[PDB]
């Protein structure tokens, strides 16, 4: 049904024993950092940039437009102090949610085997036998036998009866829960608007005006959800990328069609764990990464890969291996949530995440990775894809230090990134939109250039900038690709 | 320097969405469970067997010979209630340790930048400026610039001075520590006996008399350490397998020679994390698994892969992915420590571990895995290896349900397991030692048979036992291999 | 439409410079020799056996049943002098023929551009403007524009008119021809019985009574032709193999269906050259060899590969290369016609043919050849094919000197030969039919054994015979395969 | 010792049944035609050009400088009538020869077993017991046991005695020979000057003045022979290519070093057959073709591949297959000698040779051929080779109709030809030397362009010329490569 994947690594004793001492921003994997009070200051945001931050996430499930505007402006000023780092701006929509009601004593201890009524009258003050639910269509969506999760899966309930204004369930495990806790409906499609009037306001009155580059759309369940957001963005938001968040079984079932309409994918594994069995989540991650890789669509592994670091100064061993294997799987980007938003060690979390990515990236056998991609991609490829293929190929053969890609819309750099070169892709664009959207692709670093300039002049300017940024040196070869379509090798001299 | 590895997986939508409902003991990956008070009862040990326990670990860092004998006898009685499950018995040696001394007020808050003396006089009651160390040769082993870790890496110290009876260090980070905390000497060889007089007693007076099958030797640093334990076991312990625990940089540096002398490997990743950078541990794991796979030597990934479950009823997402990726890496076995020894959810930990292994095992593309092994193994292979190769190959081609291997010493089943068949290997042996040592190899299940029986009679008896245990059914093909060397295909009828 | 093929060779300087001095009968490629007056004596037939003759062809286009019976009995007596050489007996049917009529002056010089009438009245004495044709249905089979070839293609004629009892053609090239010359109808199906009453007599009253092993059926044009001969053979000729001769475009068009009904194929390239363009014949040869190889059906490249040697003591360079490339293509057998039937150097022709085959056989990269076969054969294979696969594989891995195959019907040896082992296949059979039919398969040498003997006793007897015949020596490994299905490796000792 | 080779073909029913009707000059394989009285007229030479002639061979073993000058000027006038065909001019040196002396009665019948004296006094009139030999160093080069061939191998002689001025041999086979017949010394190095004073005159006073492009040096035995001819050519002949003719065992033994100094290779198989066993010649051909292919050095298969056509209007079947397999082996060019020099069907011979090449070329699986080359070429490749690789690769991926290569010296077109693209290579050069030397490379067609022209202007002019010559059409893609190094794809419009 899904797809197959082939990883290839070369691990030396030297890489295990000798410390890595390269610049953290030289990594190919990009880091999405969630903004919050822990990194509210321009001082902390600059430290996050130096640590490896590439995309700032604005979580619009919390905070007002004011709260995100003082954060946005502080990021732009951190941006001014770090001009060689063009950060992508990502808005994460609140999206549809399901929550329990209020309780008379603010606490209930649901006991296993007992029966619990879930009513649609949200004004009802609940008790251990009956609790309100904010999702009015709940009785029409669940059937007898369906499982209902409450409070981050703290308690499961097997649906016994469905009625017009309530359902009756059996508490499957004993646990104590509180007020207004979240709910999940595994294997059931939630019939709530993908974009609420509040979500509509954040998109049209924040994302578009403030110039956000990505909309991470929470709880995408169909291609129609994506097309709705595309139409809502309209010509005003033509350049804003839509990144569906796969969070439930519906998104998995319709993933292929969702991906075809998308500009990229975010795997919300924590939320996914509340909809599928814990032992199945790694199956969904690796399948989604593989499908995105073969389409050339970027993918973010999310949302809290160093979760313990938001209290601890060092991650757990499992969190470290999880980051490394996500890179080896082929993820374009990795994400931090509470670690940077409200935690005690935000800079420490981004720092170690960058170091893990660099170690995993040095593992990859790029020739084997390249052939795995070529062997699995559909045979008829366009001229543009063939030339991008030849750039990656030629770069590996001559050990070029850089692939320089001239691109207005980003399409050329995306085609190159699809084939995963071992060297950095330096994309040059006159579009301020393009230079901030390519951040989501692995291995792409952008430079803004002026318009109406000849190709030869732009390339020589990029070579000089690359020399200053230590991205290339005298004696190196670099690839230039632009256009009809053209691939060029130039050696750096003088 | 090291080696390369190639994983291959096929992930369908059905495997993500449809629940797995096979017997937990049908998995190929085997589980090492650490015994302790949480599973002291025969009632709990039987539940662990049903959950997926294959090897019981006796941690001899704690408890006396009495403490392990009441546990051993309780395991033998759980064994009697589960006759179709032949558990391996593993003794984990205490091995060399390094600990700080005692303190006047039982607590010190070492401050960053301050200086700390480490003395070899263990009777000295320490303070924040001077603390004893149990390793007398410490000043002769560390040099200026070496890093000294204390209390599970809670504080690092840079060595400033070395003298005959003490060293002087600079506290690199502020932290509060207590009495008798462990110490680690990254990148330095610890000159302590691999086997103490206490370790010698546990081997010769417990492991050999009680019939332990494996010695997990803590802190192996050289092939000479392995040969010492081999000579100490002598003819009395000829059938006991030596499993070195790789725990520091010395074990990594000399891993190839250590492996050549070993019967298998245990990756002690938690202890390894106190000797190498956290971002390097996954490099060592994947390299060691790959080297063991290509030698046909079994490897245990260890020691606490579901660490949070020893307090929580469900593991973290990172712990689940860590187990799954260790299986995909090619580990023969996975290990639980505190989760089963003293935790609250021992049976729950083994249960989910088995489920994760089954999901990862269903991912593997076994044909691609087979060719990866054949392409990387040295070309001149013996007759015995070629016939074992042909059994795995033939089984995959005809979709055989079982490979039946007749083996006195286990060598034939080990050769087959080296090539990772997609079907179970049913090893038949008259040796009670052999049927309990093959547990450490992935995919091998053993049956004890009587001696002095013809090959045809033993095979037909195994087929009948396999039918009863639901390992094979009418219409299936099974492979039989024995011997000169013979490969046979038989169909199950009637 | 057709198929693809992949040859692989390893050519050393030593093989070019150092002479080959192995026994000519050790070659894998088998030689079909056409019997005639040049090899009528038992003395010459024994020399042909020593030179490399494996199959004797009785051309029934010429000679009576007496003429072939004195030859047959002389072959049986040569057989008695060479007991370690079991020759196959092949009857080549006369089959349908088309010939011109008689001429008034026995010679006509047809001039280009002139017009020539071909009448169906065979009694008409012809001239340069009108000549009879033995094929009465000629006007119903050719259309205007069709080409008619006369006297081994000495003159072509473009059909201008068709009428009930004649056709009118334009002579396309000037040439002089004689009486009763053969004719060919390129791209037209000849509507003549595949088996005449004379052909029926040779099959039922010679081939079946004398015990012929193969019927090479001239001018097979459809699967129905093969089934007709199969029904004509009936239970009396159940064990006689049908080898269709592909001689025209109809046989090429319907080759797949003809092959499915056949026991093998003979490429009659000389006759094929009179039906297709000369530059297309090598296309048909390589395609037919490749299709037969992938079906496991034997193929003979024919009919006169050393044609010049029937006058010259040494072949031309092109004839030598043609034999070598046919072997590299993958032909099971090669054929001599006039070189042995009536030529001056019959023994010299078979001798050099054997030497060429040995040189080409030493070129082949057998591992690459094996994988080419495995990669192109349909994935679901039976148990019997998988075990035969494993025998070839195991033999190559351990460098076994022999694959010993116990087979009643020959099926087991055919399955092994399909995978082209680098070592000889020694087939043991109690069937005198089987031991003389397997001659057509490359690399198979047969030994007749007594019935009602245990498998172990037969194998040990074959090993002892192989040692005497220098086919194997002390220290070698050999493979034995029989059966349910069994693969066994035994080492030769003592 | 030597090398390995992998051919890959795809043969359809359509290619066997449907006639090919493309232009004979569109073939990739190039034809060397030997000039002589049969093609002395400008009228015949133009017919040879239309039939597929690409290189004219001037055999300087016969004829004077006058005889070759009237032929040369007639070729230049045929060249003027066919401006879109730039013929290469090849001089074949007489080189060292060995001939018997004169005879009293002009005929001797040497009898097997008899003894024959070979004297160095060339004035001696010979008889059946003693015959002169033109090679004075003969007794110093042969030893007892060496074989001496006389009159195209009509009789062999085993050396019995060597003395200062004669040798004594035993006639090994009975045969009648005449006066001044050639001689061959298998497995012995002939100590004669590679370039005689007569050969020196043909090079310096014909080849260089008349502008010959290739020197086919007869009987090259060492790299020193090649360097001698290179020094003799000097700066005046810097642009003349040296093509050693491999004719004996010395040339085979030292082939690698000879090839490294050469610009190409000619396999003189007929002369080679007089030095090695007939069954070994195809081994030498395939090994030499494979080594030349992997070096990117062109190779001519020679000298008389349609030998029978010099009397017959149609070649033998073996001659047709020999041409086809030489193309499939990977030969750059094929050669005719007597067929065009003095035969009755010169135009008919070139015509069918072109048709065979086109059929074999349509067989080739070019992707598999490309990967076979990439997998076997040494891993570190230059920038220039990588870009040429990418041009061939890109052309195959997008099905480009042409690779346009701008090249001054021909090096760029040679690098492309090394990787065997399925489409024609159109090389553009201002050098009249370069446009006539690239003829020897498979698939390269040259166009002379003016100097001091921009790259973009030259490319557009080539596209327009390609459209007129029907080499490309509207809608096609073509590759352009020049330079630093540049690969460009352009689509043909309007
Ligand atoms: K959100
Ligand atoms: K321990
Ligand atoms: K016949
Ligand atoms: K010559
Ligand atoms: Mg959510
Ligand atoms: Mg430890
Ligand atoms: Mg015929
Ligand atoms: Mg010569």
């Amino acid at each position: 049904a899904g797809a197959s994947m082939q990883s290839a690594a070369n691990i030396t004793l030297r890489q295990i024993l000798e410390p890595n001492n390269v610049n953290l921003r030289s990594k190919k994997t990009h880091i999405v950092c969630t903004l919050g009070p822990a990194c509210k200051s321009v001082e902390t945001l600059v430290k996050l940039i130096d640590a490896g931050m590439d995309i700032c996430r604005f979580n619009f499930s919390h905070g007002s437009h004011e709260d995100h505007k003082e954060m946005f402006n502080n990021v732009l000023k951190a941006q001014e102090l770090r001009p060689n780092c063009l950060l992508g701006m990502l808005l994460d929509t609140k999206g549809p949610e399901i929550r329990t009601g209020f309780l008379k004593n603010k606490e209930v201890h649901l006991k296993e085997g007992s029966k619990l009524k879930l009513v649609t009258d949200y004004e009802f003050l609940g008790d251990e036998t009956c609790i309100a639910c904010s999702y009015k269509k709940l009785p029409q969506s669940v059937k007898p036998g369906n499982i209902i999760l409450i409070a981050d899966g703290s308690v499961s309930c097997k649906v016994l009866e469905t009625h017009e204004d309530h359902v009756i369930t059996e508490v499957l495990n004993s646990a104590v829960i509180g007020e207004r806790k979240n709910m999940n409906l595994p294997n059931v499609k939630v019939d709530l608007p993908i974009i609420s009037e509040k979500d509509k306001n954040d998109i049209l009155n924040f994302a578009i005006p403030m110039g956000c580059n990505f909309i991470a759309a929470s709880f995408i369940q169909s291609a129609d959800d994506v097309r709705l957001i595309r139409n809502l963005l309209g010509p005003r938001g033509r350049h804003i990328k839509i990144i569906p968040k796969i969070e439930n079984i519906e998104g998995i079932i319709h993933f292929d069609k969702i991906l075809a309409e998308s500009d990229g994918i975010m795997i919300a594994r924590g939320d996914l764990g509340m909809e599928i069995s814990p032992e199945k989540v790694f199956l969904a991650q690796k399948l989604m990464i593989s499908k995105c890789n073969l389409q050339g669509k970027p993918i973010i592994t999310a949302t809290q890969m160093l979760e313990s670091m938001t209290k601890n100064p060092r991650p757990t061993r499992a969190e470290v291996t999880d980051v490394a294997n996500a890179v080896l799987d082929g993820t374009d980007a990795v994400m931090l949530s509470g670690e940077t938003a409200g935690g005690k060690f935000p800079v420490e979390a981004v720092t170690i995440m960058s170091k893990i990515c660099l170690e995993a990236e040095a593992c990859i056998d790029y020739k084997l990775l390249y052939q795995s991609l070529v062997n699995a991609i559909e045979t008829p490829i366009s001229v543009q894809e063939a030339v991008a293929r030849s750039a990656v190929e030629t770069a590996e053969s001559i050990q070029a230090s850089l692939i320089i890609a001239l691109t207005e819309t980003g399409y050329t750099a995306r085609l190159i990134a699809k084939y995963k070169p071992s060297c950095t892709i330096l994309a040059l664009s006159a579009s301020d939109s393009t230079v901030k959207c390519l951040n989501v692709h692995r291995g792409v670093t952008c430079i803004k250039v002026g318009s109406f300039q000849g190709t030869d002049i732009v390339i020589r300017n990029a070579i000089e900038i690359a020399k200053q940024r230590n991205m290339a040196k005298v004696g190196d070869s670099v690839i230039a690709i632009h256009g009809t379509n053209l691939m060029k090798v130039v050696q750096i001299e003088l």
